[PDB]
């Protein structure tokens, strides 16, 4: 029955043939979310984005009067936004432009309007108060676009807003415990342990995570499991969070805890190529420069066969660009040929990268008929190791 355990992990499902077996779980996991509420919270909340935005620009003394216009560079000095923060103040103002304040004219922008009095403080509370579920986001959303103005202008750390030392854990409940995150996180787990329903029991396998964070998606592998044939690789680039997510883990005796920057060669930090069977990236490889370089790194990793399980959102969100797009990894992409003006990329999109990287067999999910409109706004890519 053994078979040699150098050869290629074989066992594993292709990712096509695991979304045809998950199929009538997916269509169950997709109706547990509530369409029509989903989408008002979120239409809402790229509402009030709009009034952090207005609220933040005043702050720094916005006095742009209709008809007048500018140019993106004088309209930084003008309000002192640093030049490490100009492309997020770019993004303000288009999303200004999306809402009709603003008008986009070559590389110009004309005031249409003048911007009302806002309070999105108050406005947060009453939302708040409506969906009580949604008061990580909302709270989260408070602390860090209430302080626009001094993120804009280098005075405050947005690092120390996302992601303070003393609270790690309102950042993770929107990657964890988020209405569609619930979704997708089932999915991610599902997944794996599909992919792996094969495993020899004279074989190991070898998972490896990218970007994991807090762990808010690992907390929905781990329980599933074998501890004793895995061996699963805890990585971020940032120490702090291997820490974190150590304390947290400890009844898990499988987890190994190492930092990986994906952005350079896996292999120069203590990475062995080509030997780990599932790699699951959660939110992460968007935040590169080159998502190109990246999937080729991340290709790397991957066994002859094995499966790349990734969770990423795929469309422009105002109030995702006031939390994490205060963030360097948000605007750090340069492959404007791909991504000219936002770092996530669509279903699309992502399939024809992955097939240019070495990855084939992808599949895109959720895919159901009747979906809500917020389970399109992320997906789950699951592609396989082509060689
Ligand atoms: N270049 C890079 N290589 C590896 N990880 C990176 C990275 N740039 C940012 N990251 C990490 O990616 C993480 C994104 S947070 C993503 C959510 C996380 N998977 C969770 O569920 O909790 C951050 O913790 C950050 O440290």
């Amino acid at each position: 029955y053994f078979q040699s355990n150098a050869l290629p992990p074989d066992f594993l499902l292709d990712p096509v043939e695991v979304s045809q077996q998950l199929a009538p779980s997916l269509t169950e996991l997709v109706t547990l979310l509530d369409n029509a509420r989903t989408s008002e919270i979120g239409t809402q909340l790229e509402e009030l984005s709009v009034d952090y935005i207005v609220q933040g620009l005043l702050q720094m003394g916005w006095s742009y009067q209709p008809t007048e216009s500018f140019d993106l560079d004088a309209a930084a000095q003008c309000l002192g936004v640093v030049p490490t923060q100009v492309r997020l103040f770019e993004r303000l103002l288009q999303i200004l432009a999306e809402v009709g304040i603003l008008q986009s004219n070559q590389q110009q922008w004309q005031v249409q309007k003048t911007a009302q009095k806002v309070n999105p403080s108050k406005q947060s509370q009453s939302l708040l108060s409506q969906y009580p579920d949604e008061a990580a986001t909302l709270t989260l959303l408070e602390r860090c676009a209430s302080q626009l103005s001094g993120v804009l202008r280098g005075e405050i750390d947005p690092v120390q807003l996302v992601f303070p030392q003393g609270d790690l854990t309102t950042a993770t409940q929107l990657y964890k415990d988020s209405a569609v995150a619930k979704v997708m996180n089932t999915i991610v787990e599902k997944v794996i342990m599909k992919a792996m329903e094969k495993l020899p029991p004279s074989r190991g396998i070898r998972l490896l995570e990218i970007g994991a964070g807090t762990g808010g998606t690992t907390s929905y592998i781990l329980p599933h499991l074998n501890p004793n044939q895995t061996e699963y690789i805890f990585t971020d680039i940032g120490a702090l969070f291997t820490s974190k997510a150590q304390e947290k883990f400890q009844d898990y005796r499988f987890l190994g805890y190492q930092t990986l920057d994906i952005e350079v060669d896996p292999s120069s930090q203590g990475f062995e190529s080509h030997r780990y069977d599932v790699i699951i990236a959660a939110n992460v490889l968007h935040a590169t420069t080159s998502l190109k370089q990246t999937l080729s790194h991340v290709r790397q990793l991957l066994a002859p066969g094995g499966i790349l399980v990734l969770y990423e959102a795929t469309t422009r969100s105002r109030w995702v660009d006031l939390i994490f797009g205060l963030l360097e990894g948000w605007w750090k992409f340069t492959d404007y040929e791909l991504r000219p003006d936002y770092p996530l990329l669509n279903r699309e999109q992502w399939k024809k990268v992955l097939s240019e990287t070495g990855f084939t067999q992808v599949v895109t999910l959720p895919e159901v008929e009747g979906m809500a409109e917020a389970l399109s706004q992320q997906t789950v890519i699951v592609a396989q190791a082509a060689s």
